[PDB]
RNA sequence: AAAU
């Protein structure tokens, strides 16, 4: 199947959606205000702690009204994150922050809050420093070619509109969608993005026993994708066509780390151990399949939505608006 | 089953 030959009639509609999702500078100032407020609070409780922003508010892919993610980093070998987060939830409530919720039995313990002063909502985790590093990797990829943020914005907005963007309900995180978008652009001919982890590296850090190494001098690559002249509507059609009809769900793994497709058997992801129904390898924690949140029920919904998206992109006379229509049972 |  070849891309529809009228595809460029729809580029402008997708650019307009992308531009509509860029956060307002006023919202970014409110993020900084809440971060400084939280830094002050934590400094009285744990003066030796340090706070780091990560996730959508720091990786270039944030939407308007996106929560800020904060990593509370603290040294020690006997750190009990649940006891810390329960103490922090009480400190947050006593400072008059709202909707403070501590989930200390989840896989990654977390406390959530909403600030009525800045209107910004926030989630805090303890010592998940790896997330700060993969945030930098995504931020560095985003500097290489504007089409990455454009495609990722359309895909993330689509996933929210079609209700397939919540790991608690068995669908995919925004971080997973951004990795899928990076991998798709790595595989274009010619490629729109390089494989930074395969290049001669300029950056390397170790967190826990995991070394994170890649070429991060991305200012040298600002025109890397210039040999590829594909437009945004072409890439949106191609992305959903891949996941709808080309991806081998039973056997294949998409790997931003290598810019290639790996085998499930080669990854030892052949059966649930951690389900492995739509395999997306984390670039640094390579034992982590980001699709493991998807189960034997939600995989059917995801694939059905991929097929709907691909067919809309190929055949609908107004594909941008139709693609993003909400699902109404 | 809840972070990135």
């Amino acid at each position: 199947m070849a891309c529809r030959n009228d595809i460029h009639r729809y580029d402008a509609t997708f650019i307009a959606i992308y531009k509509s999702l860029i956060p307002a500078e006023e919202e970014l100032e409110k993020q900084r205000q809440l971060m400084a407020h939280l830094e002050n609070l934590v400094a009285k409780e744990w003066p030796h702690a340090k706070l780091y922003l990560y996730g959508s508010c720091a990786n270039s892919f944030g939407f308007p009204k996106s929560d800020i993610d904060v990593c509370l980093a603290i040294e020690g070998d006997d750190i009990n994150k649940s006891e810390m987060l329960l103490k922090l939830a009480e400190i947050l409530e006593s400072d008059n922050l709202q909707n403070v919720q501590a989930l200390t039995r989840a896989r990654v313990p977390i406390v959530k809050l909403m600030d009525p002063v800045t209107g910004i909502s926030c989630a805090i985790c303890i010592n998940n420093v790896l997330a700060v590093v993969n945030t930098k990797l995504l931020r560095d990829y985003a500097q290489i070619d504007v089409r990455l943020r454009q495609l990722a914005f359309i895909v993330k907005h689509w996933a929210k509109s079609r209700r397939v963007n919540e790991t608690y309900q068995g669908t995919l995180s925004s971080y997973a969608y951004v990795l899928m978008c990076i991998h798709f652009l790595q595989q274009r001919r010619p490629p729109i993005l390089p494989c930074l982890q395969e290049m001669e590296p300029t950056y390397s850090v170790r967190v826990d026993n995991i070394r994170c190494t890649y070429f991060d001098n991305v200012d040298r690559l600002r025109n890397f994708g210039s040999n590829n002249r594909e437009t945004i509507a072409e890439l949106v059609w191609g992305f959903f066509n891949y996941w709808a009809y080309a991806h081998d769900y039973a056997y294949n793994v998409v790997s931003v780390r290598t810019g290639s497709i790996l085998g499930k058997r080669e990854k030892d992801w052949t059966r649930r151990v951690d389900r492995h129904l739509i395999c997306i390898e984390d670039p640094f924690e390579t034992s982590h399949d980001l699709g493991r949140v998807v189960d034997k029920f939600s995989i059917r919904v995801l694939r059905e939505e991929f097929e709907r998206a691909a067919r809309i992109m190929h055949q609908d006379p107004n594909p941008c608006a139709k693609l993003l229509e909400p699902y109404i049972p």
